[PDB]
């Protein structure tokens, strides 16, 4: 009745988010995907153009700080006299291959394509041509913009006056199982009210009941249960949780069944009344929970208390040995280990703070509380306070902050983000709606609004939101968002996302019949598998769900085959759509749930973004990982890369040294003098960053078979199963690492630029332990192995030490590195 209206009303400010981006509007409807930038401190590269007319593509250097505007007409001075009549507002600049379109306001070194070619020293290929020749499938129509979005496949009491009691009477369950009145003997709930993702009071237990008379469906308490508070007490964003409970017969500890969240407060600030049917689910099973609500003749509603216009001015009293104090709080990593005393210092001392506006999580999470009275003052604060850093505002989309002013406000400084930013933070954005208690939200209406606008985060989010459906208590929330995501998006987007869905289905469909199977009918398994994939490319071409930028026409079955190792990954070799591209290599994996693998891989590429942003490039390898449904999905397969282990073994054959099996491997595809100078270069750069990444992030598990190599000499993790295991030398250099990083048998000055990295990328990530913290803090409610609790928080902030100063941080870190060593140690200073 007011979740179909909540719904109706969402859907209707969506209609109108739309109107902001009509289908004429190239700049938020281009129809294809932007080549994604990451803004580097600024060098010359080789450019190949391929040009309309020309034979052979113009290869020239230009300059890497150069915007891509003038490259673009740098490439149309080679082919014309004079640009008066070319029309040079005209042409765009594109990958070869990949359907992906360069920014024109942006240097060429900022694109991740060109900072790649860059690090394996290949061809940087791009195509001039004009956005008529430009593939724009994916662009909305005006059919898009006409279309309604349709989401699917009297006297009043102010709260604040309201001295009524909250009480509710758990009426009954309806429809629960024939294993459960199997097991079970009697159920209870245990009803606890929270605000802020804390607890007001402590949970009320219901009284033990078995299933009701000549009904083993039904589950009837009609028990009242008093929490001792207000209503006026109550904050907007109060919520009431019950948990089901079923005390097992004898034939242990009671079992937690499944979980309710009702808001007392619905979408229009009024108060829940009568009765309210709530649906908790188990196993694809539908279990109905009645809870009775007071119903008065009239109804209450909160009011947010009156406007505080209040300036504070500028002159203040002004002490200096509290000036001390103060400074080293605001200058203090993050609010994790902020004890009592310093929360009521920053309180008191708040609009003292107000020229350091990245300071405010600190502040507000010093509150004494979130009372009606108390909120004004809040707000007074909030409304002059200076705008927030996007990245810091992060923290006011957690759990800890469920205020809508404080949220709403967090999103509006958000908007102030780059799209090739957030890009990569979508994934904690999408478990930040499950702090959103109603549907319509700013956050929400945010990611609709950059979707719309950006092809890539719309794409993203289609894929982060169809993974977020299987979480069994917000799994009906997630439902309306993709719903209103599909709908917003176009035909255009929704069909290549169907091509995309019944690909990875298909894929998916392969991936464990081969698994099923023994060796010799593996091999015939696959190759009559693929044939319903052969089938699905010749009457669709489709772009690869990892990299939509990719368009595959065909599969080149006799190049796929399985990588022959746990799991049986397969390895899908298609022919690019493009014949100016290349061949497409992707793996598919089934059984393991690779949003873990996800997570580690977003980490070390946030790592990676912060160095590049600070002028150090470590030259780290940076791949996708994409989950495409519960325990399966596709990762990037980098080419020209081994493991440490098939390399230490496979010259282990040959040699008796069992010092140089990595050295005589890179000599191997790089024979000259400076190619193995550039390769051994490359190692120590790419070995710091991982050192660093093994450390922070506490991946014990790097071994022979967790760690690869590039032939161009770039080291990476690949495993990411142990992953935050904090409870244990942390990383590992072998007497083959240390051969390839000094270039001989003794040490040389390119192992103290080795130590220089390391420390140097350590002290760089704990500049920015706020972020890391926030970032991990967002995918709690994710449910990943080994990221539960806050606790698992305090271990990578004690890996990070922000207690210490650069100074003693590398002497840590020095002593790490020797540490690692381990027998070898001894030779090194
Ligand atoms: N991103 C990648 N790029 C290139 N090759 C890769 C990549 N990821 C895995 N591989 C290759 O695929 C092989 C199998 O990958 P898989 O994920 O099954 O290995 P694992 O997790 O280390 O081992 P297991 O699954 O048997 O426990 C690896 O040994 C490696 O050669
Ligand atoms: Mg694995």
């Amino acid at each position: 009745a007011v979740q179909n209206d909540e719904v109706a009303a969402f859907c209707q400010s969506i209609m109108k988010l739309k109107t902001k981006f009509p289908y004429t509007d190239h700049c938020t409807n281009p129809g294809y995907l932007l080549s994604p930038v990451t803004v580097q401190r600024n060098a010359s590269v080789k450019v190949s153009i391929e040009i309309e007319g020309l034979q052979l593509p113009v290869t020239f250097t230009c300059d890497v700080s150069s915007t891509v505007e003038i490259i673009i007409m740098q490439a149309l001075c080679w082919v014309h006299d004079d640009l008066n009549q070319v029309d040079v507002g005209s042409y765009i600049l594109k990958v070869c291959g990949q359907e992906e379109v360069l920014q024109n306001n942006h240097c060429l070194g900022s694109h991740e394509h060109i900072q790649n070619c860059r690090k394996w020293d290949t061809e940087i290929k791009l195509q001039l041509l004009t956005l008529s020749a430009m593939c724009q499938n994916l662009a909305r129509t005006a059919e898009d913009d006409e279309a309604p979005v349709d989401l699917n496949g009297r006297n009043i009491k102010e709260a604040w006056t309201a001295t009524e009691q909250l009480q509710f009477t758990v009426y009954a369950a309806h429809g629960i199982s024939s294993n459960w009145v199997s097991n079970y003997e009697k159920y209870y709930l245990i009803c606890s009210l929270s605000h802020n993702g804390k607890d007001l009071f402590k949970p009320i237990q219901s009284k033990k009941v078995g299933t009701y008379k000549n009904a083993a469906y039904l589950i009837k308490w009609d028990e009242l249960i008093i929490f001792p508070i207000q209503i006026s007490q109550l904050p907007l964003e109060s919520v009431l949780h019950l948990t089901l409970f079923g005390v097992l017969n004898q034939s242990k500890g009671p079992e937690a069944l499944g979980k309710v969240s009702l808001t007392l407060f619905d979408f229009k600030r009024f108060l829940t009344c009568g009765t309210k049917l709530a649906y908790l689910w188990t196993s694809m099973e539908r279990i109905v929970l009645q809870v009775d609500f007071p119903s008065p003749a009239f109804d209450i509603i909160y009011t947010s208390p009156q406007i505080d216009r209040n300036i504070i001015q500028k002159l203040e009293t002004l002490e200096s040995d509290i000036k001390g104090k103060l400074l080293d709080i605001i200058h203090r990593d993050s609010s994790f280990g902020l004890s009592k005393e310093d929360k009521v210092f920053l309180w008191e001392n708040r609009y003292y703070c107000l020229k350091h506006p990245n300071c405010l999580p600190k502040i507000l999470a010093s509150a004494p509380n979130w009372k009606w009275a108390n909120l004004a003052k809040t707000y007074s604060l909030l409304h002059q306070w200076p705008p927030l850093c996007p990245l810091a505002a992060l923290e006011l989309l957690d759990a800890k902050f469920a205020d809508q002013e404080v949220r709403s406000l967090a999103v509006s400084w958000m908007e102030a983000i780059s799209d090739d930013e957030l890009a990569d933070l979508l994934p904690q954005f999408v478990q930040a709606l499950k702090y959103e208690i109603y549907l319509n939200s700013s956050l929400v209406r945010f990611l609709l609004s950059r979707a719309l606008g950006n092809i890539q985060i719309a794409h993203s989010l289609y894929w982060l939101l169809k993974d977020a459906l299987h979480d069994t208590h917000f799994g009906s929330r997630y439902e309306h968002v993709l719903g209103a995501l599909l709908s917003v998006g176009g035909k255009g987007l929704r069909e290549e996302l169907s091509k995309q869905m019944k690909l990875v289905q298909l894929l998916g469909g392969v991936a464990e019949k081969v698994r099923q199977a023994s060796g010799s009918t593996r091999q015939v398994v696959l190759q009559k598998s693929m044939e319903r994939v052969q089938s699905f490319f010749l009457r669709n071409k489709c772009r690869l769900p990892l990299k939509p930028s990719l368009v595959a026409k065909e599969l080149n079955i006799k190049s796929c085959s399985f990588f022959s190792s746990n799991a049986m990954p397969l390895k899908v070799t298609m022919v690019n759509a493009d014949p100016l591209g290349e061949e497409i290599n992707v793996m598919f994996k089934v059984g393991e749930d690779l949003r873990q693998d996800m997570l580690a891989l977003q980490m070390i590429k946030i790592m990676d973004k912060i160095w590049l942003k600070e002028g150090l490039d470590l030259r780290m390898v940076i791949f996708r990982c994409l989950s495409t449904g519960r325990d399966r999905g596709m990762v990037e397969l980098v080419p020209a890369s081994d493991t440490l282990r098939k390399i230490q073994v496979e010259y282990g054959v040959t040699g008796s040294f069992k010092d140089k099996p990595l050295a005589e491997w890179l000599r191997k595809y790089n024979p000259s003098e400076e190619e193995y100078e550039k390769a051994s270069e490359n190692f120590i750069y790419s070995c710091a960053g991982c050192c660093v990444a093994t450390y922070v992030l506490g991946i014990c598990d790097r071994h022979n078979d967790n760690i690869m190599l590039r032939s161009t000499g770039h080291m990476f993790h690949i495993d990411f199963g142990k992953f935050l295991g904090h409870a244990q030398a942390p990383f590992v250099l072998t007497s083959d690492m240390a051969y390839v990083i000094n270039g001989g048998e003794k040490p040389t000055i390119r192992f103290q630029l080795f130590v220089d990295l390391c420390c140097q990328a350590y002290n760089l990530i704990r500049k920015q332990t706020n972020l890391f913290l926030n970032l991990l803090s967002l995918m709690i409610p994710s449910g990943l192995p080994e990221l539960t609790s806050i606790q698992d928080l305090k271990y990578v902030r004690d890996a990070l030490q922000p207690q210490t100063t650069d100074a003693e941080a590398t002497i840590f870190f020095t002593r790490l590195i020797e540490s690692s060593l381990g027998s070898i140690a001894t030779k090194f200073n």
